[PDB]
């Protein structure tokens, strides 16, 4: 599958792509405002994620830090990033279908649209000003709006027992972005696409 990753934000982001135990394609790249990065993701990839990182500093060897979404200090991510991170999530070619979603379960840093570029399904978007409206106790100093599990580490927010309900904090994310997962047992907002679809992830789709 082909993913085109587009930065429509007025600021630079460092895109990342990983399936948790390996990079997808190069794993990460700087995207100045307006730049596009095309990557190739192997068919059958399960549990892939794409996200943006903000305010990064990398040396010549590709080592450094980011204020949101840092993946162990590497430019080219092999593992998932530090919250807060708006997540584009996908599993490809699962019994003939692709499954895509946007998730706020690990917080929110950058607005995002995640859409197919081929026929057969719809896209999803979370583009509200979640950072501006973020409850005080979830605000991340580096930028972004943390999820409640990251901040408070309770069974209820992290859904550790497999039983949990919505919370004041999850309802905040759900109000501003109904089409994104707001907690682990949220009613799924997953979209089913034809197997082997292609996609575009756009950061700051409205601005």
């Amino acid at each position: 599958a082909t993913f085109e990753i587009v930065n429509r934000c007025s600021y630079t982001v460092w895109a990342a792509a990983s399936k948790g135990d390996a990079a997808l394609d190069a794993g990460g790249r700087q995207l100045n405002s307006g730049e596009s990065w095309t990557i190739n993701v192997e068919p059958g990839t399960n549990g892939g994620k794409i996200w943006a990182r903000t305010d990064c500093y990398f040396d010549d060897s590709g080592s450094g830090i980011c204020k949101t979404g840092d993946c162990g200090g590497l430019l080219r991510c092999k593992r998932f990033g530090r919250p807060p991170t708006t997540l584009a999530e996908f599993s490809l070619n699962q019994y003939g279908k692709d499954y895509i979603d946007i998730s706020n379960i690990k917080g929110f840093n950058v607005p995002m649209d995640f859409s197919p570029t081929t026929r057969g399904c719809r896209g999803v978007r979370c583009a509200a000003d979640i950072v501006g409206q973020c409850p005080a106790k979830l605000k991340a100093p580096g930028g972004g709006c943390n999820d409640a599990c990251t901040v408070f580490q309770t069974s209820e927010y992290c859904c550790t027992t497999g039983k949990c309900g919505p919370t004041e904090y999850s309802r905040f994310f759900k109000r501003l972005c109904p089409d994104a997962f707001s907690y682990v047992l949220d009613k799924p907002t997953t979209v089913t696409c034809p197997g082997s679809s292609n996609y575009r992830v756009t950061f700051c789709p409205t601005a």
